[PDB]
């Protein structure tokens, strides 16, 4: 009681200056490869993979590839793809049934930004999910190298 | 009862200190320093002044801004680790001949270089530190080290 | 009463940082850092001679990447494969040849030479690389290789 009381004050003391700490390396965190949109956190490795290579990497960290589920979260992902100036890769594809997009999960889309007239799997073999930089989604080869963005 | 569930408190408070302490120098490495409340973190890569500005600012923080000769010394580490002369937040594009931070407000510290600031050419409103810590003023054209404070 | 409440209130606040924390962990980490165990490796992407490599460790607060068991030598593997480029481990026999010791003097716990080393080429090699596939060599701490530091 009376000493609790104590340790009770001193926990609090010790919980602000974490949470004031924490508070100032997210944003250090997030420079300048990473954006922040409710609870997700999209982040760029730099570079360019093809889609199985850049999917390994995502799930290897503790993600998956970007998936923006909102216009919110699409226009998030969109600001990374336009300071890197490089069209990256989304979670998504078609590769079990043609024509219906699915996340890693099997899950049908919830958003989509389709350019207009895609997906068009041109050429019969595009099962993957290109975004450029003015936001616009369009499908393309998996074999194909495209910016590697996560989301934790 | 109480006095349990404070116990298993202070363990998961110890243990987040330790961890954020491992965390801090983690994300430190190599592209930030840490002096006094403030951190200086490096992009990597250079850009004209007000595409430079316009990263840190939507970053949540400004151009690197120090204060002090312990600021400047730390900004002066990561100049140094690059090997690339970085941008200040410092302008005088309002009064020419008198540099103020973002606010407004008038310098409470410089390091410029001997001679500088001498708006050579007529267009030389912005502030690049060398590797050697020491100021110039240069054209706000120019690309230079991008280094934000948090 | 007040402090229960003010306890459990308190403790909401931990878990809620707790949660945000782990989030932020795994994304420091990607794409340059590895964790295994209590060790952390993050490697800086670029290449510098042993004493330029091991200064910019200490003056971080840590040290050169020192595997101390398969584990962790399969952790800093991923980096260098990941970089494509050998890098430095923070071993050397420089005090007594042929003996190699971490920064404290303390002897190895663990190894992965590859076959036929160290070998101590040249008679001049004091310093340790690991390559794409995780074998170690002996090498010349003048040569430049990829900076991982242990946190
Ligand atoms: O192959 P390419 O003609 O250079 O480019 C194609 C076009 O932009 C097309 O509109 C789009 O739907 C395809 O996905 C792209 O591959
Ligand atoms: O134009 P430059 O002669 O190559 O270089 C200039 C000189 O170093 C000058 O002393 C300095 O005050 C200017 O800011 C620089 O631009
Ligand atoms: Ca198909
Ligand atoms: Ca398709
Ligand atoms: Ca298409
Ligand atoms: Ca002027
Ligand atoms: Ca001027
Ligand atoms: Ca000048
Ligand atoms: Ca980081
Ligand atoms: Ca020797
Ligand atoms: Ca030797
Ligand atoms: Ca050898």
């Amino acid at each position: 009681v009376a000493s609790l009381r104590q340790q009770v004050e001193a926990l609090q003391g010790q919980v602000q200056h974490l949470q004031a700490a924490f508070s100032q390396y997210k944003k250090v965190e997030l420079f300048p490869n990473g954006q922040s949109v409710g609870e997700k956190i999209f982040k760029t490795a730099g570079f360019v993979k093809p889609f199985t290579e850049a999917q390994l990497l995502c799930t290897q960290a503790g993600g998956q590839l970007a998936s923006p589920r909102s216009a919110a979260e699409n226009a998030a992902l969109q600001q990374l793809v336009v300071a890197k100036n490089e069209a990256a890769f989304l979670s998504m594809t078609d590769s079990k049934t043609e024509g219906k997009f699915t996340y890693p999960t099997g899950e049908s889309l919830v958003y989509s930004n389709w350019a207009p007239g895609e997906p068009n799997d041109d050429g019969g073999s595009e099962d993957c999910v290109e975004i450029f930089t003015n936001g616009k989604w369009n499908d393309r080869a998996c074999g194909e190298k495209r910016l590697v963005v996560c989301e934790f």
